[PDB]
């Protein structure tokens, strides 16, 4: 199963060629993880306003098919790895309208849970609530 | 006199038509004012990290001519008004390369000086240093 | 009555202060007029791919209240005037969640309808369907 | 040796944490490769308007240190691979001001040289002028 974040491609996201500028696909990963916390871990987003941080470690995208203005894109997110203070997510970018479902792109991202201090940013274990939520989207065999 | 902030139009700023998306001209006003504080009021820029916030009250733009990817744009900024806690700026967007200088658009913006309160915000008086800098225009 | 475009504020739209960076509110006007065409004038939408362009003449925004990441904003659009080849829209940005509904900001925009005819951009009138739809 | 694109971090690039939003680092790769064409392959720049595109195959970024508004970042670009119709670049994002040069992130990107015939993207061999310009930034041992 995957977490489905819906996006409708806007004109400001299209380059003079007619297709979606590459960097936008990375913004959509951020939206997908944010919308996830809104829906399934609202205590966590919330804490972000009082201490906590989800730091991006790395991100990746691969681009297969051209998107266009007014395409309805699904950013489908799955859990790759949960190890201590770190979270590994993968993404699928499927155009669901107009026309047939088309895999436009695939992405990945790594996030570390941190907090702030005088000594510096310290690694702090994934909040219970977010662990509980992420688990539902793990890939089994 | 005007403060000149240089911008080179990038592909992410151009839509399917081939011209600069309107919204971007408003971002550039932001870059121009920020670049101005870096150059002419650097104490104020440090003070925005601790207490002080510049809030946007309004902004306006009028569009005359189309930009294109790789155009060298001058965002030329002037001081209209200094009104207690408030600052009014205007803008000229001139393409200086390629081809002849062309006025693409003109703009305006209002910014208020605010120092964060118990739970909200309050109007402070334009910082001494920022007043000294707007005086040389 | 007004046309409703829903937007949920994302973190990339917030600056270090904590509130929505001003320039994002102009993009939403763009999303609102585009979303309007998808819903209520899908022929015009298609005509854009071939000749027809909606050129922005001017835009304006006034900012009253601070937005925050995860706020559910309504960009409510109304028709001010329809003048030959031109269209004047206004906008209300209302936070509908969380908490009480709050007017964050007001907006306006003027758009000129334009299809090419020679070595240059030429004023064509408002398409029948778009003239019909703005009236609603 | 590397191609140096300079970027000054603006407020619209910073989130409520105070640091640069991750996705902006991908936009800067775009600016770097574009600025490179302007400087060292201006014929390729002109051919873009008429029937040449550079389609992004993939991109990647790793993040090591936090940027801040007004930091002067160098987006330094090197040529990894030139393989027929393809180009692989790597990127070092170095803060040069304020304080000691600091590696903030590292990125990679793959481009493909594509031309339109009717309504079909065909792979075109890397143009002579860009092939020669990129070559000056190749890795020496």
């Amino acid at each position: 199963d995957s977490y489905v974040h819906r996006h409708v491609v806007t004109f400001d996201e299209t380059n003079l060629v007619g297709n979606v500028y590459f960097a936008h696909y990375l913004h959509w990963q951020g939206h997908c993880r944010e919308h996830f916390l809104a829906d399934h871990a609202p205590g966590v987003m919330a804490a972000l306003a009082d201490g906590l941080a989800l730091v991006t470690v790395d991100c990746h995208a691969d681009f297969y098919a051209e998107g266009s203005a007014f395409d309805e894109v699904e950013v489908r997110m799955m859990l790759d790895r949960l190890d201590g203070h770190r979270i590994a997510m993968s993404f699928d970018y499927v155009r669901v309208a107009p026309g047939p479902p088309t895999l436009l792109a695939q992405g990945r991202q790594t996030v570390a849970c941190m907090r702030r201090a005088g000594h510096g940013l310290e690694p702090v274990e994934v909040p219970a609530e977010l662990r509980r939520a992420l688990s539902r989207y793990a890939v089994v065999a």
